[PDB]
Parts: C-alpha cells; sequence; structure tokens
C-alpha cells in the first residue's frame, strides 16, 4: 500500500518540529505503521524521535512517543489517562550510532496492529519487541490528541524528551503491514548477521563469537548457540559454526560442532521482566566457550569447548575433581551408577564399563558419542522440553526418545558433576565435524578441568606446534600439541590473581615469540611473553591507555600481516570503558624491534562510547580487510539479558583504523 505521509531531511537540534497540520487529519483507523530512517550520533540521554500527544492542560499523560536512550535502547510509550492505559515497550541495545567515522542510517519500523492487538518494533531489519495486550490502545485513538511532533513530545505546551540528531525519512501508513512486507523495506545497515534467530540452530540467543581465517581463504566462525536466554551454564547451549568463502560477504547455514539432545532445541522467547528473567534451564547438558585453530601439517581444523554435564555450570562446578581416576599413567573417566552415593565405576579401553569395588568388567559400554550401551544394545532416555505456560519455567518430558548419554540427567551412569574440555576436528574445513572426545586432565585428579579461553588457538608459523590458552585459578594454562592434537601437555604461567576470569588470546610477534593479552580484575589489560614457542612464560605487565571494568571483558587480538608506518603491527579488540561493556575499540599497536614493546598508536571506536560492546572476534581477511564478529550489547548488565541478534559482523579497512 501507499504512505499517507512522507517528509524528510528533518534536522533535530534540541527544538521540536511541528507536523500536526501535515498528518493529524490523515490519521484513520485503529492500525498504523511508522517507518523512519534516522541518525543520532550525539543523542541526548533520553530523547523522543516522533510523537503524537494531547498538549492541552490536564492531559500530560496522553501521548504516543517513539523514544531512544544514549545507551542505544529504543522504545514506544502509549499513554491515555482517561482509559487508565500506560504502555511502555522497549528493548536495550537496539541501535547503531557511528560506522567508519560516519552516522549510521537507522531504519526503524513500528507496527501498531489492532486485529492482533499487538505492538511490534523493528530496527535495522531486526525485531526488538513484539507485545500483545488484552486491551488495545490505538495510537490515534488517544483521547484529545492535538499534536504530531518530530524530535520531542508536546505535553502541556512544553517540549519533553528533546532529541539531537536527524530524521532523513519518515512515513506513516493507516495499516498494520505483515512481517513479510517489513523485510521488503531496504536497509542501510553497516553490519550483517552470520547467526540469527530462526536459522538452523534454532537458538534465539547467541554469545561468544570466534573468527578464524584458513589457509584456503575460508573464514570460519564458531558460536555459543544458547537456547535458554543469554545465561552461562547451567543452561542448554550448543556450539555452532559457520563459514564464508567470499571474504565475509556471505555466510553458510550454520551446522553444529558440538551438540547434546537431552533437551529439545527450542526457539524460546526468554522473559525479560524482573521477576522471571533469572530463569535457568537447569536439567540440561551444554557446551560453553569454543575456540578454533587450523593445523597446517594435517590440514585438520580443530575446535575446543568447555563441556557441562546435566545441571552444571561454573557456579556449582565441582572445583577440586577432574572427573578422572588415574591408574598408572592412564586417566580413566569416572562414572556413578544410579542408586550409588559414590563413583564406583570407570571407563576403560574400548568404552568398557569396569567396576572398581570388584575389579570386574560389566555388561555396559560407552561409544564414540559418550552414549551408554548394554550388551551392545543402545539404552535411551526421554527428551525434555521447556515452556512458560504456567507463568513459571517448567522442564518436562516431551515423549521423544534419544540415546542415553553420560552427560545427561536421566542417564544410568552419570559423569562427575564438574567441568571438562572437549576437542572436535573437521576434515573438510567446517562442513562437518567429528564426534567430540574429552581432553585429559592436566592439573591432577583432585583439581577441576581448566577453562578454555574463547576465540583463537595459535598455530606457530614456523612449526607444527598448536597452542590453546586455557585458565584456572592462579594461572594461565597453555595446552600444547606437537602432533596435530592427538596428545597434549600443559605449560603453566603464574598470574597474580586468585579466582580471576583470565580470558587469554595470543599473538606471534616473530618466530617463537608469543605475546598473550588477557583479561584481569584490575581495570587494566595484562600480558605475558614467551620466546621458546610457549614453553615458558614471562612475568605479567599491563597495557596503559585502555581501560576495562573491575570484572573486565574478553580481549581478542591478531598480528596484522602488513606494515603500518613501517613497523610490524598488532590489533586489539576490546571494550574501552571502566563503567560497563560499551565503547568498543580496535586498537593498533606498532612493535618496536629493540625490546618487542608495543606503542598503542591508534584507537578506532567501533561505535559510540556509550553503545554496547562485549566479547569479540577479529580476523585478518584474505584481502587484508578486518572482520569483527562481536556482542553489540552490555553482556554484563542485568538489564540487557536475553536480546536476539546482537551478535553482529562488520568489515573494515586499515585506513579506517588509522
Amino acid at each position: 500500500i501507499s504512505p499517507i505521509f512522507q517528509g524528510g531531511s528533518y534536522q533535530l537540534n534540541n527544538k521540536s518540529i511541528d507536523i500536526s497540520s501535515l498528518l493529524l487529519d490523515k490519521l484513520s483507523g485503529e492500525s498504523q505503521t511508522v517507518v523512519m530512517k534516522f541518525k543520532a550520533d550525539k543523542p541526548n540521554s533520553l530523547q523522543a524521535l516522533f510523537g503524537l500527544s494531547n498538549s492541552k492542560a490536564g492531559f500530560k499523560n496522553n501521548y504516543f512517543s517513539i523514544f531512544m536512550r544514549d545507551s542505544g535502547e529504543i522504545g514506544v510509550e502509549i499513554r491515555d489517562a482517561q482509559k487508565g492505559i500506560n504502555y511502555l515497550f522497549s528493548r536495550p541495545a537496539s541501535l547503531w550510532g557511528k560506522h567508519k567515522g560516519q552516522a549510521v542510517e537507522n531504519t526503524l519500523v513500528f507496527v501498531s496492529d489492532s486485529k492482533d492487538k499487538t505492538y511490534t518494533m523493528y530496527v535495522n531489519g531486526i525485531e526488538v519487541f513484539s507485545e500483545t495486550v488484552d486491551t488495545f490502545l490505538p495510537i490515534s485513538n488517544i483521547n484529545g490528541i492535538d499534536k504530531a511532533t518530530l524530535g520531542a513530545v508536546n505535553r502541556e505546551g512544553k517540549e519533553h524528551y528533546l532529541a539531537k540528531g536527524s530524521i532523513d525519512e519518515i512515513s506513516l501508513f493507516n495499516k498494520a503491514i505483515s512481517d513479510q512486507e517489513v523485510s521488503t523495506i531496504p536497509l542501510s545497515n553497516p553490519f550483517q548477521l552470520i547467526f540469527q534467530s530462526g536459522d538452523s540452530t534454532q537458538a534465539n540467543y547467541f554469545r561468544i563469537p570466534t573468527l578464524y581465517t584458513l589457509s584456503s581463504g575460508r573464514v570460519l566462525s564458531s558460536i555459543d548457540a544458547r537456547y535458554g536466554g543469554t545465561h552461562d551454564s547451567k543452561s542448554k547451549i550448543n556450539i555452532a559454526t559457520s563459514y564464508s568463502d567470499d571474504n565475509g560477504k556471505t555466510w553458510s547455514e550454520p551446522i553444529f560442532a558440538m551438540k547434546f539432545n537431552d533437551y529439545e532445541e527450542q526457539l524460546v522467547y526468554w522473559p525479560r521482566d524482573n521477576k522471571l528473567k533469572n530463569s535457568q534451564i537447569s536439567g540440561s547438558a551444554s557446551f560453553i566457550d569454543s575456540s578454533i585453530v587450523e593445523d597446517k601439517k594435517s590440514g585438520k581444523t580443530i575446535l575446543l569447548a568447555d563441556v557441562m554435564p546435566a545441571g552444571i555450570g561454573n557456579n556449582n562446578a565441582n572445583k577440586a575433581d577432574s572427573g578422572f581416576k588415574e591408574i598408572n599413567g592412564h586417566y580413566y573417566l569416572k562414572l556413578k551408577k544410579n542408586g550409588d552415593n559414590d563413583f564406583r565405576y570407570t571407563v576403560r579401553e574400548n568404552g568398557v564399563v569396569y567396576n572398581e569395588t570388584t575389579n570386574k568388567p560389566t555388561n555396559y559400554t560407552i561409544n564414540d558419542k559418550y552414549e551408554v550401551l548394554e550388551g551392545g544394545k543402545s539404552l535411551t532416555v526421554e527428551q525434555y522440553s521447556v515452556d512458560f505456560d504456567s507463568g513459571s519455567l517448567r522442564e518436562r518430558h516431551n515423549g521423544k526418545q534419544v540415546p542415553m548419554n553420560v552427560f545427561y540427567k536421566d542417564s544410568l551412569f552419570k559423569v562427575t558433576p564438574t567441568n571438562y574440555i572437549a576437542m572436535t576436528t573437521s576434515q573438510n574445513r567446517g562442513e562437518s565435524w567429528e564426534q567430540f572426545k574429552l581432553l585429559p586432565p592436566f592439573l591432577g585428579e583432585k583439581h577441576n578441568g581448566t577453562y578454555l579461553c574463547p576465540g583463537q588457538g595459535l598455530a606457530l608459523k614456523s612449526s607444527n606446534r598448536l597452542i590453546f590458552a586455557t585458565y584456572t585459578s592462579g594461572e594461565l594454562t597453555y595446552l600444547i600439541s606437537d602432533d596435530s592434537g592427538q596428545t597434549w601437555k600443559k605449560s603453566s604461567a603464574s598470574i597474580p590473581f586468585k579466582n580471576a576470569t583470565a580470558e587469554a588470546q595470543m599473538v606471534e610477534l616473530r618466530d617463537g615469540v608469543i605475546r598473550t593479552f588477557f583479561r584481569t580484575t584490575t581495570g587494566k589489560i595484562a600480558y605475558m611473553t614467551s620466546r621458546d614457542s610457549g614453553e615458558t612464560w614471562s612475568k605479567v605487565s599491563y597495557i596503559d591507555g585502555i581501560q576495562q571494568t573491575s570484572y573486565g571483558t574478553q580481549v581478542s587480538a591478531i598480528k596484522y600481516s602488513q606494515l603500518i608506518d613501517g613497523k610490524e603491527a598488532v590489533i586489539l579488540s576490546t571494550p574501552n570503558s571502566r563503567s560497563g561493556r560499551k565503547g568498543g575499540q580496535l586498537v593498533v599497536g606498532l612493535v618496536n624491534k629493540e625490546d618487542d614493546s608495543i606503542d598503542w598508536k591508534y584507537h578506532y571506536g567501533i561505535d559510540l562510547p556509550s553503545y554496547g560492546y562485549a566479547y569479540s572476534a577479529i580476523t585478518e581477511l584474505p584481502n587484508h580487510h578486518i572482520g569483527v564478529l562481536f556482542e553489540k550489547y552490555d553482556s554484563w548488565s542485568r538489564n540487557e539479558l536475553h536480546l536476539s541478534n546482537v551478535v553482529q559482523y562488520i568489515d573494515l579497512e586499515i585506513n579506517d583504523l588509522t
């Protein structure tokens, strides 16, 4: 259909523009649709983009507005005093501010639909809220409406919520357009999506991105596919991966690298209200935090992740048990049988379930996939689904059968309730992935498995050595394999923090010289150096000129292949802020060949300082551009839980950074 209004290039400099003569009479019916292309790269703290109101005295609570905050949040208000209606829908982290030194054209689409009694907002091709009321309030049915306003709301004659920015195009429709039509409205997005709600993973939520450029030029990406909101385990999470063969222009329909089936892969809309937002999927097994590297010698691609048995995450993780019993050089996975109160079984060679108390094998066995066999026949369990139908999270059986897995709740033999690490491998550069295998323990029986640092492993340019940074309390623990990931040894490096979350990423400054940048609890990003290919590690230092928060945030880094100002260069991706996870930056450091020290010359703000920015992934593309797959929200704030499509991808050229 056609618009009943269409104006444009409205500049908003803390002064409201009246357009009521150009709209109010054309308002008709109980269903409207607003489409607005706008820019705000310097917004006020809270500001109205568009507004209908009742400006007459005694009716300051009678208005529709479309507002944004400088945290990037967007929302509508719908208020009518005489009806006793005060609606307030919004979603944080819904906007872009700047990109490549320029204002982003945001494309806002708000549909008000009285047939379905639903309010729905889109920004930049993404749906950020869709709410249904029992008592619908048409935005043109607000009693006594007399003003249509751009960049403020006119209440009792005054401008409230004055906006700074601009509205290049705005148009209204006397209909509720279908979801189908919304997708037809062209976008001017500065970003694109790899993983998204509705894709093959069926996860409404995504966290913990990774980027890697293969020898072929293929770019690989792995992700936490999180089903029960954006929570860390305990939850249900799978590891999903997807690649790109055109420098990051197009991406493949994601497959799973790691997956459990104890729970149904459901696209749920996790609740965002204060009472229910702490709901966790508590009975499921999961994976958190993946990391990728490529082995030059074999050709294999190698993915590691943390593994959680049913119920378990970091909070209740059996700190001080590895899950394995050591019997002369060997590490056998411990198991508990239903009814027992201690772990009286182990898994020996060929998956045979061996009894300890008797030293006799049993009629039970474990296959490739950590499933359970009895006499060679496959035991099963019944899958769980989740729903909120009774106004409270319920986790019940759904009638479907899956193979019994030792990481599952209902399983006959359960593994130790602690955290492990698994590796999987791809012989075809990420088109499929082998069944995962558990990595051994490295710090003794009576110590829990360490925590894989998410992002990139390191493949040393002038050898076959592969390294994956992991962390535990008190140290960084590098895992090192010189045989294509078949065997591993550890290399500890003491860090001056008890119980830190020391997420580490490495760079190779020149042959055998690895610098690791890691997250601390001091507000400052730390680092250490190796000069024997990771064998031994230096003492800790700290980057000045980048600020983090007291808890801090994952940092990702690459060595750039090219020279910048004649010196060898290194790029950091991190939030740059000491309040929260916002103010994303790519920071360029030039290496000094005298002491291998780094001069942090260049700061590039990915978006506005006040706009959200969390865990990130960088990679040097085949054509020397930079890919950045990142969480565009405050992944720490309890106000920005459960947000769809905030993990986003962008393409930059060096010149943008310098």
